[PDB]
């Protein structure tokens, strides 16, 4: 009676479109993939001052969704035998050998359980020497492996170690190896001069234009930029790993493996994992201030569900991201905004749309 493309458009209009007015968001891209059919919805402006409309070429900052590519790079290196998750960083970054940080394994760095790493490096840490000094001077606090504290330095160090293991800088690992293996054409650590015209401005809480600041180990933690079509291709790879070459197939499957529990949230590699079907409140609880900002004692997985779903939020000063996929239903959703909106609104909108689709 109404074509599938129009039904998805109507659901996204009902649930995502009102957030633009509510939070004064200049631009938004919402993608759905179902049964290998991609649906792209674009709203508003990539640049207010240049009057440039959001389109399929628009490049957004992914923020912490960048961690999913770092995790994928880690999975790739492990399954090629370049690293083991039981290894310590000193094995690859020789200047960390026999330092206290060398008592933390790569899996613990990737999944934020060092027991003494905060969300950000200190502001003063900028250069490679300052990053090295920081990790050399690092001392434990909580028992290693027992406490989850969401941390850019933690997965940043994991990223740097993965890069050393593949004998390339981290930016080249993604741009030359991982992005091409996933078939991504417009995904960047460094947006080249020829694509700056497609790079959206972010907008802060006063709707002033801004972009991400350079930082220590930024690329592996929050430094990736992508388009809606690329992020839908990335969700396709996660929904259909069997259709990709062996190396990247095993990489993707590695990122789906739950490592521990924090109540109903299973920490996989980058991805957060949930028993499917999941309640809205289970997905909302995953990004509570308690889980995101504070240390939490982890428990061993005591119930492994047969059927799972996965999501990840991402924010920079000027951009919001949300990606979610459900293997059982062969469906996923990407939301990109050039203004931060509350995580709860991203998760709720996606939940209603993915549960409403026939
Ligand atoms: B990640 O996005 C955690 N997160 C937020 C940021 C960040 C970085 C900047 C910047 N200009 O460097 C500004 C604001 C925020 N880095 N890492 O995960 P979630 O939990 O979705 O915030």
């Amino acid at each position: 009676n109404t074509p599938k493309d129009q039904e998805i458009k109507k659901l996204v209009d009902q649930n995502f479109k009102p957030l633009l007015e509510k939070y004064d968001v200049p631009g938004m891209a919402v993608g759905v993939i179902q049964n290998n059919k991609k649906y792209e919805m674009y709203y508003g402006l990539q640049s207010v001052q240049d009057k440039k409309a959001v389109n399929s070429n628009t490049i957004f900052e992914l923020g912490s969704v960048s961690k999913l590519f770092t995790a994928t790079a880690g999975g790739y290196a492990k399954n090629k035998g370049k690293i083991s998750f039981d290894d310590t960083p000193g094995k690859y970054w020789k200047e960390l050998k026999n330092t206290p940080i060398d008592q933390v394994n790569l899996l613990q760095l990737a999944t934020y359980t060092s027991g003494n790493l905060a969300l950000q490096f200190p502001d003063e840490v900028q250069t490679d020497q300052q990053v090295l000094t920081f990790f050399k001077d690092w001392k434990p606090k909580n028992p290693i492996g027992e406490y989850r504290q969401y941390s850019n330095p933690s997965i940043g160090l994991f990223g740097k170690v993965v890069a050393l293991s593949m004998n390339k800088p981290f930016d080249q690992v993604l741009e030359k190896t991982i992005f091409p293996a996933l078939g991504l054409k417009h995904s960047y650590v460094n947006v080249p001069k020829t694509q700056m015209q497609n790079y959206a401005f972010g907008y802060n809480q006063e709707n002033q234009p801004i972009r991400v600041n350079p930082g220590p180990l930024d690329a592996p933690a929050y430094g990736v930029k992508s388009t809606l079509p690329d992020m839908l291709s990335f969700i396709h790879a996660n929904l259909n790993p069997q259709k990709y070459p062996t190396d990247i197939q095993r990489a993707i499957n590695e990122t789906h493996q739950g490592r521990y529990q924090v109540n109903t949230m299973y920490q996989a590699l980058g991805w957060e994992e949930f028993s499917y079907p999941a309640t809205l409140q289970t997905l909302l609880d995953s990004n509570s201030e308690q889980i995101v900002m504070k240390p939490n004692k982890v428990t061993a997985i005591s119930k492994e569900p047969s059927v799972k779903m996965y999501h990840k939020t991402g924010s920079t000063s000027g951009f919001g991201t949300y990606v979610v996929f459900i293997p059982k239903e062969n469906i996923g959703l990407v939301m990109l905004t050039n203004k931060r909106i509350p995580n709860e609104e991203r998760i709720k909108a996606a939940y209603v749309v993915l549960n409403a689709i026939k």
